[PDB]
């Protein structure tokens, strides 16, 4: 039951280049297996490990201090999956623990082969709600608002909450820091 | 039954808030409702016109040299979607865009919603990007595909028709990356 991200991280300047690379570098990333192309990054591993090297590769990324979004999907449980391509605590919590970045964030659950997937979403938007950053719903997402580190509690709190319900889901994610 | 899309547009330049305006306010937005955020825009009506108008919004930010990336979620059918905000045939971009091209390859993802059947509809989704000469590979999590944009979104709207045509709400995911430098050139 190995956990997946695949995302993308842009870069709103000519230095994009230097600042996904630094983002990427600067991260423990020793608990997920990792695949970067030319589109995305994928991240594989226990849900704990890949949302901490998630919530470090954003903090590392805002604290360049150039516009940068992260734009990815988190899964669990696809029909099928592999064993391999994978390999407790969370290693960066520490080393990140004195950075901040506000993060708001639009966000998608995506339960499959769920007859009560909207209930699923009721309920994601209540932990939210409980949780102090629930914004509002969108059209097709829901709005996060807050600092990182609490933006990214909630987002794991959804995605386990409806992981312990339904065998496949995704989740895709969409956060903005240093916003003009 | 409105279609809508949900997408982001990142220009990796220094001039990205011009690049955006720009894309935007060049193609024909005559025939989709939008609403922009500081986060994302949505753009909603029929299947047409809303494809219609992601492809050139993407033409254009594209032609624009930068490198950029569309990135966005197609969605039709959520249970209690309102009947309002759109507007109540022709693909009105198609014409001035017609001589526009560039690279679009892309990772899609797609989603049908409460069916039993998913994994197969997602299969019957790679086998019309092969019929069609976009499939590349599949990676964990996407399709990839890859060819010039007509190509490319005539490929990622056949999927969704096909999907939607066999289960009420569907999403899809696209992340399009035109003018990479990374990507090797003649
Ligand atoms: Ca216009």
């Amino acid at each position: 039951r190995i956990a997946g991200f695949r995302f993308s991280l842009y870069p709103m300047t000519d230095d994009f280049i230097s600042v996904i690379k630094s983002a990427l570098a600067a991260t423990d990333t020793s608990k997920v297996w990792t695949k970067t192309d030319h589109i995305s990054t994928v991240l594989r591993g226990s849900i704990d490990h890949v949302f901490d090297a998630a919530k470090a590769i954003y903090l590392h990324a805002a604290n360049s201090e150039q516009h940068i979004v992260m734009n990815g999907t988190f899964s669990i449980g696809c029909p099928g999956d592999t064993q391999g391509d994978t390999y407790d605590k969370r290693v960066n919590e520490d080393a990140v623990r004195g950075l901040k970045a506000e993060a708001p964030c639009q966000f998608a659950l995506y339960p499959m082969n769920e007859p009560d997937y909207m209930g699923l979403i009721m309920e994601a938007v209540d932990i939210a709600k409980a949780q102090g950053t629930f914004v509002q719903g969108v059209h097709y997402a829901s709005e996060l608002d807050g600092d990182a580190h609490d933006v990214f509690s909630t987002l794991e709190a959804v995605f386990r909450m409806a992981e312990q319900q339904t065998n496949h889901i995704t989740m895709t994610v969409n956060l903005s820091a240093n916003s003009p």
